């Protein structure tokens, strides 16, 4: 019986050096592999790869969700380096924390558009 | 300390139901969730998302990565319900399974036009 182990979303930008320094050096990520047209980042249990684009409305439309244990405690280590004024499309920002019926939760939006969901998870 | 436990792509889709379909009835995993918008697939511990877009391009350059215990066996399982002609982009199609220095792969091709690649993983 196959089993599946882990699942690795691919954020897209015109921009993948500008993109992985955010995730590693603001984020604190760690970079496992890359170049300027594909990268990866990773983080606890996690993975994350980075892929270049030449068209900049599929980086605006990409997006992936991330389960961690807390939702807040992790927005609390980013609210000193990211903007929290989400509306303000000129650069990353990230959301406040929210109650769904899911759970608490809270998104990033990278430099390169990407939008990046992190749940409360089991 | 904040766990990451788990992430999940978001495939993307100018119809979403058929996608949903096509990774439900063809390939074997379980609807979670969803509506025409925004739909949810599962199989074994990964979950993937699936998100309507106006914009085909985006779906045509959308991308994940799943990890597997034995990608020639999933690829075996899929043979007698999806095309192996993969250059034929008239619809979903799968590669063969191939080496790389990271284990062996194959890549699939979903009605909507996301490319999903299945590694051996650990």
């Amino acid at each position: 019986m196959v089993k599946f182990l882990g699942a690795v979303p691919v954020l897209t930008a015109v921009d993948v050096p500008a993109n992985v320094s955010f995730w590693v050096d603001t984020l604190g990520f760690e970079k496992d592999f890359g170049d300027r047209d594909f990268a990866g980042v990773r983080r606890g249990d996690i993975r994350l790869h980075i892929s270049r684009t030449e068209h900049q409305i599929v980086a605006d439309n990409t997006s992936a969700w991330i389960e961690v244990t807390d939702p807040d405690a992790l927005h609390e280590e980013w609210a000193r380096a990211v903007s929290t004024d989400y509306a303000d499309t000129s650069g990353p920002a990230m959301t406040p924390v929210g109650e769904s019926p899911a759970g608490r939760e809270f998104a990033v939006r990278d430099p390169a558009g990407n939008c990046v969901h992190f749940t409360a998870g089991e």
